[PDB]
């Protein structure tokens, strides 16, 4: 019989701690689908589909070999149903039969993780597409049994595309626009759901000489990500979110409901930028974050 | 002289048997390529150009080091010369030059499998886009000498967009849209040829406990694919169908003109659903497979 | 200190070569930023905005550990100022904040050359999008401690996405186009910024039997290359421009704002084309170069 534990999950930029156990064990997870307004970019509003109140989803972290028991929850104000497809679960849907929870419901299903990565979840009520671009995604990482290398910091992004009726910056609240996003044209690209979500106060931080990992999701709905942080170079990367490593890459894809880990040494002080670099998404839609590091200057590095 | 082997090529979902043999030999191979007029969607109809009547054309398995000699016919009904490119043969244009052919000809070639794979061929005839749009692309897989691990299941799937000048769903025998194309903006997004043709009482069919391998491959002309299997995740994935191979991948890349080949053990019966997860495309557009897995239960693994 | 060299930097399809030395040293690189009307394709112009008058620019090879010195001036005739943020540069965007320089003034800086590959440099001023569209991008090749291996022909190889007013084939000059830019909407898309640079009277050479490399960058701004030589396989390549090689790949994927190393070695005469796979830019766009190789005929090959 398995040992029964609570999930630690976080909210996004940040990672639950790492995983101290070298056996398997009933994870019990709680989340909860809630629609609500929020604010995309200065003032304009969206109405956002979440998994736990904001995009993305809190972050699971279990062990690979690791049972995670799912008590899914749909807020009586939904105005549909929602339910969750685990990228790291195995069976059908991803567990998004089993989840499927109309408002004011309550649903219970369990699923073993046979396999480490970093894997994304997302909603699969129908469309599809539309709870999806929403913001209905996270990341749960499933950790291999020996555990990863210790870091000093690490977080937890998530890029979306977004499909607004009005064009990128118009006021108001702005519905969702069912032909922008057939055409995969959306006016918002961003990381953790809104514009400037971790820039200017919400920027990251890390101290120089400190090693940093990101968990890089990408829930789209359509986009394929060329990931990039201005003014560094990935010592590593977890190709594709998978076992194999990659060093000193500039810019790596993260694919539409895909992930990629990505490492690197912040040896000197400044302001570092994420983004899409297909560049007009970056600069021009919102895929821009920010990583601040605090220390002293070397100019033998620049 | 090499030992003569009339080549065994599949159509669509299957895969020819694997090669057991340690020695080069002079594959014959036989193609033909043919119009006709199909159904898209309900109520919609194309008019393919095919490589042995649908689309993808058949698939090709050779061994590293063989010989491939093609006796390439153009069924005398066809309206245009065509010829084939394969991106597994090392020269002028892939065989493009070797095997262009007017209707009610037949051209004869070869070419040395010079290295393993899993390659696209397709029609290279002026305008080329056109060609490949309209259907004319299939795989070819060349073994590495010492062979591929034995597996259970084996299933041949192609992506492929297609433009068409009514949008999608208009009724009726709809025309290739040149502007469409060159836009990249296509109303159908289908694995082989056709919505649905891998779905429904098209569905791919393994037994739990099974091994399965698919051989992915991308004829574009424009889409990159997020290829993904709902429910599924990829134990092994020969990158971008090189011999490079990643681990426990939830969604990998398959370039335009481009492969991949995954593998997964299905332990548990179910619907396991094949997109490509730039998700609109998927749930809006046709590309869209299933795998119905029949069998018994685990509840520990869901 | 540091022995200070004076860098050997090439316009494009000509490479830099090899550097045979043991040690760091201070590699001094002059850099100009000059606005100039060219053309694109026949009877249409555009207004260019280039790293030493043309696209891209003057590629840069150095030493992994070297210390990279930069005297960077932006011409009297410029209209903004200009910078250059370098992938391979560790530190405040990429040396962008350290080299802005307005019209008629002189920059310097310098930066240490961390981890060896093979990185996009480009204009960084805002807005961004804008400047690398123009055509303000190059790479910079920062060899291992220990070398690359030796290979008979090498080649310089950038694409990038163009956004005109008029439509492809618009006579006259044609003016960027942000609309077309932030829907991602290319008129053109080529290799070294104008149509045929490397097609025609402007195909690269290369004999029967050598070896070829090819490094390949993707300045954008939005698109994705799924690059691939028509009638070769790749031997090698160094994904996504890293350290992990991946082999017998038919088509890889170039990120925006990112690169790749192929290797082939050409063992028949012919004309091999390189393209985007994603078909049309390639055959309706202008991604298309040609590699013409000399020597006499193999059927044993094909
Ligand atoms: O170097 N990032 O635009
Ligand atoms: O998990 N596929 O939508
Ligand atoms: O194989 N070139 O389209
Ligand atoms: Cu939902
Ligand atoms: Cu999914
Ligand atoms: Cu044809
Ligand atoms: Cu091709
Ligand atoms: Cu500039
Ligand atoms: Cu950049």
């Amino acid at each position: 019989e398995l040992p029964v534990i609570d999930a630690v999950t976080t909210h996004a930029p940040e990672v639950p701690p790492a995983i101290d156990r070298d056996y398997p064990a009933k994870v019990r997870v709680k989340m909860e689908t809630v629609e609500k307004t929020m604010k995309m970019d200065d003032g304009v509003e969206y109405r956002y589909w979440t998994f736990d109140g904001d995009v993305p989803g809190r972050m699971i972290r279990v062990r690979e070999g690791d049972t995670v028991e799912v008590e899914f929850s749909n807020n009586p104000s939904s105005t549909v149903p929602h339910n969750v497809d685990f990228h790291a679960a195995t069976g059908q849907g991803g567990g998004a039969a089993a989840t499927f929870t109309a408002p004011g419901r309550t649903s219970t299903f369990s699923f073993k993780a046979l396999q480490p990565g970093l894997y994304i979840y997302h909603c699969a009520v129908a469309p599809v597409g539309m709870h999806i671009a929403n913001g209905m995604y996270g990341l749960i990482l499933v950790e291999p049994k020996e555990g990863l290398p210790k870091v000093d910091k690490e977080f937890y992004i998530v890029q979306g595309d977004f499909y607004t009726k009005g064009k990128k910056g118009a006021q108001g609240l702005q519905p969702f626009d069912m032909d922008k996003a057939v055409a995969e044209q959306p006016e918002y690209v961003v990381f953790n759901g809104h514009v400037g979500a971790l820039t200017g106060d919400n920027a990251l931080k890390a101290k120089a000489g400190e090693t940093v990992r990101m968990y890089v999701g990408n829930g789209g709905p359509n986009l394929v990500s060329s990931f990039h942080v201005i003014g560094e170079i990935f010592d590593k990367v977890y190709v594709e979110g998978g076992k194999l490593i990659n060093e000193n890459v500039q810019s790596t894809i993260v694919p539409a409901g895909g992930s990629a880990i990505v490492e690197f040494k912040v040896d000197i002080p400044g302001n570092y930028t994420l983004v899409d670099h297909s560049i007009f998404r970056a600069f021009n839609k919102g895929a821009l974050g920010q990583l601040k590091v605090e220390g002293a200057e070397n100019p033998e590095i620049m």
